[PDB]
């Protein structure tokens, strides 16, 4: 495997590769152009979305947003997200249908070595995170690398959610732990 | 009562009405304003405070600030927020004198339903937040809808908010709980 | 001593200030120019960061970065920051060499008087915080003035550190603990 395609696959990767530093180059111009779009300017942030995502339909993001490479993000039908959340894609986040997320959520794929030596070796990895259909999350909620979120969950706004959460459940604290069951 | 007098109230709305969304358009269109302006241009943000709010005298928001209506924030005299705080002010929020924010203060009254046939139905609602005179507000802290925060509270950074807090007591951790009393 | 030097020191000093202010108001323009730069300007990126910082050599830091006087941080080799990090420099901010912070990260060094009157005086202070060698801050997470984070150290996402941390532990939590010793 490629550096790109280990890192896809949540195996250590190098992120100096040639092709994922130009990849990342160009989320971020893309990103750039959402980030100052006016306020009117609805059918250009379609477009981009379009242009960024692994997969999208419908979808509604609040500027700003952030992400790293944008192919690894994949949302189901009928998205909403508000103010400035971050999706840090290394390994892909599948997103089911109906989802809102709440303002300044992120997600996050990317890892690094627990070990100093591995860490600064330029050695990454990531691990994927999915979540399900009619999940909301709350504000200022963090998504941990390698977590599944079942469907229809609610985050509760701060959740720092480190550990798989299963169907029909509200979690809250950090770290995270089920406070009601639906 | 409209779909606006009941997002005000508290009850059960629709943010599809015509109403809501052309304010949602307008208050973006400020904040945009706001959030690109150079950093000589006081003046500039002190015009579009006294356009966006409810009820502004003196007030210093670092940019970027992100809100939702505008018209349903209610701030007292002498006014602070540091850089990229978001107040989602479906319901009424009311801030007593002399306030301060630290970076990152995210003041929700919007909230779901936690059914998930009821949430995706369009329908959503709202609790008011009100905060007294002399609170200091710590970075990154989460004030979730229908608190009230007394007099001379020191809320924590990194404080999640859950519940009402009383006068002149320090909360922390998340869920808050009081950890000194002043 | 000057209000600036008790600034620097810890000591209570006003912010109104003429001479912090107007540092402040300079920090404020370089900050503006760096947020707003295109994706592809990292030279002008890289010159912003030596105009801004007390020390900085290699250092790679995402938009949208803030800070509050620039001078106070002092980088070692080899930094990286992500996305949307924040740094309140009021007393000096010490980061070692081969540092990561991941999107969102605050440090915070400013605080206020926890009693009202003393708070509303225009009176306000700092603690310095000193990072080692090697330390990765994971997404979202808060550090607190007088913090003192060792060589080697994991801060967990969305972790607020509240007191010391010593070498080669991972913390994590609100208030943060240790979790694991490496």
């Amino acid at each position: 495997s490629t550096e790109k395609e280990k890192m896809i696959a949540g195996e250590l990767y190098r992120s100096a590769d040639e092709t994922l530093s130009r990849d990342r180059l160009r989320a971020r111009q893309l990103i750039h152009r959402y980030n100052h779009s006016l306020a009117e300017e609805h059918t250009l942030r379609q477009q981009i979305l379009a242009d960024l995502f692994g997969q999208v339909t419908e979808a509604y993001i609040e500027p700003t947003f952030r992400c790293d490479y944008g192919y690894n993000i994949f949302l189901g039908n009928n998205f909403f997200a508000n103010f400035d959340c971050v999706m840090l894609d290394v390994c892909p986040i599948r997103i089911g249908d109906n989802c809102m997320l709440a303002p300044g959520v992120h997600i996050y794929t990317a890892t690094h070595p627990i070990d100093p030596v591995a860490r600064n070796s330029g050695a990454e990895l990531g691990k994927p995170v999915t979540i399900g259909n009619n999940v909301w999350i709350g504000g200022r909620a963090v998504i941990n690398p390698g977590v599944t979120i079942g469907d229809n969950v609610v985050v509760a706004s701060g959740a720092v959610v480190t550990k798989d959460v299963p169907d029909n459940v509200v979690v809250g604290g950090n770290p995270a732990r089920i406070i009601k069951k639906l």
